[PDB]
């Protein structure tokens, strides 16, 4: 469900972000998993995965 | 638009919630309008709006 989708999104991007060199990490990339993070914080699981739609669109 | 309801919606609510007792405040009204608040802050007011129909059916 949207809950398992956030976590399970949550941490494949993070994933992909901990490939990255830190200095590469573009600050909009981390600013849109927080607002993933704290969208789940909230349960509000389905903005967490429109969050974690924006920040695949931040990789590079 | 959604911003300007959100506002005065948290305006209303708060108004007719202070012509009750303090003592007299449900918790899930409380809740409800701190809610709101959140989400208007995070720039969410289609959020608070929800939030704020809820704390309307929480009036005692
Ligand atoms: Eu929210």
């Amino acid at each position: 469900d949207d809950k398992a989708a956030c976590a399970d999104g949550i941490a494949a991007v993070k994933a992909r972000v901990e490939k990255l060199a830190p200095e590469a990490v573009p600050q909009k990339l981390k600013r849109a998993l927080k607002i993933a993070e704290r969208e789940q914080g909230e349960g509000e699981f389905d903005e967490c995965l429109e969050a974690l739609d924006d920040a695949k669109r931040a990789l590079p």
